[PDB]
């Protein structure tokens, strides 16, 4: 689905689906 994560904003994908590493601001991707 069309859910680019405005978190990382690297992939799409929930925040707390979110596998990424590190997210904007170059935050530590919490769980
Ligand atoms: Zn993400």
């Amino acid at each position: 689905p069309p859910g680019l994560c405005p978190r990382c904003k690297k992939g799409y994908h929930w925040k707390s689906e979110c596998k990424s590493k590190f997210d904007k601001d170059g935050n530590p991707l919490p769980p």
